[PDB]
C-alpha cells in the first residue's frame, strides 16, 4: 500500500478565515464564540455560535453561487486556498487520477424550509430552478466536483459529526490502494437556524453562558453544560508520496492511520468502547508516539468523559499520556466540518511547535483531575505524531493519525 | 483481493413491498406508479409519484420510530428482510467485522420543514428531542447502526441518484480489502412534496401523463418529458467468499466490478464521457460477456440519450450490444434507493430467468432505433452477468457488474 501525505490545506473557521489567522486564534486563545441575537429571538435557550466572518461574494463568483448553499460555498472557498496551497496546476486539479470525498452534516437546511415556505406562500415555480444541489445529502461534493472539473472519484461520506474525518481515510484508503493519486478531502457545514434549532429542542447546546459567550464551549470544565454549534469548512489535498515529492511538494505531514468503528449502542450518547476499538485500529500502524490528542470533546456533560476514559484504556494517566488539547473550546462545533478543521489545527500545531491551551477551564470537572488537559500554550515542543478524534450521532466513530514527514 | 458476494436482499418499493412482489411486477410489467393528489393541490407541473404501499407501524415497533424517517423505516424494513433472507444470527448481524454503509439522497426533508415550522408556530421545544437523526445526512447508517447493534464501518454515502450504488461499491471495497467480513449496503429515500417539490420547480418530472399515470415514467419513448419521482429501501447482505461458503450461504450473485467517476462538467445534466468511463472501470475486471443491462435512464429528455451513447460506445449496437432494460419506467426514481434496487431486480431476473419489458414505450426515440431496448419480456433466458449504471447531479457516476457464482 502507498504511503499518502497532505499537501495543501484551505479552511473558513469561526477563529479565522485561512490558515494564518486560525493560526493565531489557537496560539492566543482567542475565542470564535459570540452571542447569536437570532435565536434569543426564536425563543432558544441556547443563545450562543461559532459564525465565519468572511465575504463570500468577494471570493466566489455569482454563476458559481448560482448552485451553493452558504456551507458549500465556504467549502468553494476553502478549496481555493487548499489548492493555492498545493501550488498545483489546473492539470493537476482536473484529471482521471484526482478525485474529491467532500462531506457535510446536512444538506442546506435553508433551503430546504425556504422552498417549502416559498411553495406554500407563492407556488412551486418560485422555488426555482436551483435549489435540488444545495439540499441533497451530495452538496459538497457535487458542487465543487462540478465547478472543479474533478473526473476521477466524487462522493460524500456522511456521518453526522465524524463527516470530515471518514471523508479524509476514505480518500487516504483510495490513493493507498492505487485507486487515486490525489484527493481533495474534507467537508463543511452551513450555520443556520433551521439546523441550530434541532439541537436546542434537545438540550444539547450550551445555555448557561449566554450572557458571557465567548466562555461557552469549555470542554473538560466541570460547569460546561452542552456543545456550541459553528459553522464552516476544511479542505485537505492528499497524493500519493511519490506524486508529492516528484512536483516538489510542499508535505504538512504523512496521513499514517485511520480507525472508523460504530458503537451499536445509543443514537444520541457515545459508548465509549467504540472509541477504544477506533482509536486502537488507528494505531495499529502508528509505529512512533503520539506527542498530542485532538479529541472531539464538544463540551457536552455527557460526551467528554467516556472519551477520556478511552483514552487512559489506551494511553494510561498523568505524563505518561499525550498532552490533551481540546480546539472546540475556541471554535465551537461545526459538525460535518470538525474533523478536517481538527486536522487542519493539529498539522498547523505540528507546523509552529505548540499545543493551544484547551480552553475555558474555569474549573477542571475531577473526574479529568488525572489526565494530561492542557491548562496553559506549551511552547517549543516538537510535535511528530498527532491523534485526532471525530464522533458523531447513531454511534459513529473515527480516528486520524498524522505524523511529520521525515524521510 | 478477497471475492465478495450477496447472501441476502431485502425492498421497500413502489412495485412491491418484499422480492417477492418485485418480481411479480417485474415479469407482468405492473407499473408502481399512480396520482399524486397532493401535488396537484400544492399546484405542482408533475401530478405522478411511486409510493410503496406497506404498513411501517406493524414491522417496525414504537420505540425504533421515535428516530426514524419514513425513508428510514422503509430502510429498516429492508434490512430485517435482508438478515432473514440472509439467515444470519443475532452474532453474525453485530460483530466488529461487520459493518453498514447505507445511505439516502436526502435526508427527511418533512422533519426538517416541520420542525421549522413548528418552531415559528410554537417555539423550539416543540420541535422534539428526537429530530437530529432524522434531520442529518447521516440517517439511514446511523439508524440502522444503532438499532441492528452494528460495530464495524459505520457511515453513509451521498451521491445524489447514484447514492445506494456507491454505498454497496465501497461496502465492495471493505470486503475486498480485508477490512470487514459482512457489510449491510443500499439506501432509502422518502417520498415527501417538500422534497419532490424541487424537482418539480425545475421542470425535472413528468407532466404531460398526469390523465394516464401509470405510463408516465417511460425510459426511450420519443415523447418522455421527465422522471416520476418514488421512495423506498434496500439492503444487500455483502460477505466475502470464504464466510459466505463456511455458513452455506444463499449466493445470489459475485460482485465483480465497480466503477466510480465524475463528469466534472454540468450541475444537473450528464456529460456522457464520465459514463464512459464509469462503465470501462467497472468491466476492468470482468471476463465475461454482459447479458442484460440495467440502465440509469430516468425518463428525462436530456438524460437517457448520453448513456445510450456511451453504451454504444463500448459494447456496438444491435445484437452485439447486451439487452437494455429501463425499470424506472415501472419503478420511478426512488433517488438514494435507486442503485439498490436496481441491484435487487437485476439478481432476482438473473434468479428468474427473464429480462423484462422496457415498459411504457409506445414510440421509441428514433436516435435508439438501432440498440437493443426490450420491448417484450424475454424468457428462458441465461443470465450470468449483468451490470447496473446510476448517475447523479454534480456528475457523479457509479456503475456495478453482478455474476451468477458458479465457483
Ligand atoms: C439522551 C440524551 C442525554 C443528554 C445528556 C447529556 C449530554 O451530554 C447530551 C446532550 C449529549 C451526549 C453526547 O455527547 N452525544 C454525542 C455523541 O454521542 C456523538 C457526537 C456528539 C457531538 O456533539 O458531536 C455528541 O454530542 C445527551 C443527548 C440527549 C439529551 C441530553
Ligand atoms: C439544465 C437543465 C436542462 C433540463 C433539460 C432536459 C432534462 O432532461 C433535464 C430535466 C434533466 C437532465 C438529466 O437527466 N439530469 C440528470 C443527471 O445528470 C443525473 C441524474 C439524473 C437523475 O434523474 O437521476 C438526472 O435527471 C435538464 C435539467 C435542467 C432542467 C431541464
Amino acid at each position: 500500500m502507498r504511503r499518502v501525505v497532505v499537501t495543501g490545506m484551505g479552511i473558513v473557521s469561526s477563529i479565522g478565515s485561512n490558515t494564518e489567522e486560525v493560526t493565531a486564534s489557537l496560539r492566543e486563545a482567542k475565542s470564535g464564540i459570540s452571542r447569536a441575537e437570532e435565536y434569543a429571538e426564536l425563543g432558544f435557550r441556547c443563545q450562543v455560535h461559532g459564525a465565519p466572518d468572511i465575504d463570500i461574494e468577494s471570493l466566489v463568483d455569482r454563476r458559481a453561487m448560482r448552485f451553493h448553499g452558504r456551507g458549500t460555498a465556504w467549502n468553494h472557498i476553502a478549496m481555493d486556498q487548499a489548492i493555492a496551497d498545493a501550488g498545483l496546476t489546473e492539470e493537476e486539479v482536473s484529471n482521471e487520477r484526482t478525485g474529491i470525498i467532500m462531506g457535510s452534516g446536512g444538506p442546506s437546511t435553508r433551503t430546504i424550509v425556504d422552498s417549502a415556505d416559498i411553495t406554500r406562500e407563492k407556488g412551486p415555480k418560485r422555488v426555482g430552478p436551483f435549489a435540488v444541489p444545495k439540499a441533497m445529502s451530495s452538496t459538497a461534493s457535487a458542487t465543487l466536483a462540478t465547478f472543479f472539473k474533478i473526473k476521477g472519484i466524487n462522493y460524500s461520506i456522511s456521518s453526522a459529526c465524524a463527516t470530515s474525518n471518514h471523508c479524509i481515510g476514505n480518500a487516504y484508503e483510495m490513493i493507498q490502494y492505487g485507486k487515486q493519486d490525489r484527493m481533495f478531502a474534507g467537508g463543511c457545514e452551513d450555520l443556520d437556524w433551521t439546523l441550530s434549532v434541532l439541537f436546542d429542542a434537545m438540550g444539547a447546546m450550551s445555555s448557561k453562558y449566554n450572557d458571557t459567550p465567548s466562555t461557552a464551549s469549555r470542554a473538560y470544565d466541570k460547569n460546561r453544560d452542552g456543545f456550541v454549534i459553528a459553522g464552516g469548512a476544511g479542505v485537505l489535498v492528499l497524493e500519493d508520496l511519490e506524486t508529492a515529492l516528484a512536483r516538489g511538494a510542499k508535505i504538512y505531514g504523512e496521513i499514517v492511520g485511520y480507525g472508523a468503528t460504530s458503537d451499536g449502542y445509543d443514537m444520541v450518547a457515545p459508548s465509549g468502547e467504540g472509541a477504544i476499538r477506533c482509536m486502537k485500529m488507528a494505531l495499529s500502524t502508528v509505529t512512533s508516539k503520539i506527542d498530542y490528542i485532538n479529541p472531539h470533546a464538544t463540551s457536552t456533560p455527557a460526551g467528554d468523559a467516556p472519551e477520556i476514559e478511552a483514552i487512559r484504556q489506551i494511553f494510561g494517566a498523568g505524563d505518561v499520556c499525550p498532552p490533551i488539547a481540546a480546539t472546540k473550546s475556541l471554535t465551537g462545533h461545526s459538525l460535518g466540518a470538525t474533523g478536517v478543521q481538527e486536522a487542519i489545527y493539529s498539522l498547523l500545531m505540528m507546523q509552529n511547535n505548540f499545543i493551544c491551551e484547551s480552553a475555558h477551564i474555569e474549573e477542571l470537572d475531577p473526574a479529568f483531575a488525572d489526565m494530561p488537559i492542557v491548562r496553559k500554550r506549551i511552547d517549543n515542543v516538537q510535535l511528530n505524531t498527532v491523534l485526532s478524534n471525530s464522533f458523531g450521532f447513531g454511534g459513529t466513530n473515527a480516528t486520524l493519525v498524522f505524523q511529520r514527514y521525515q524521510g
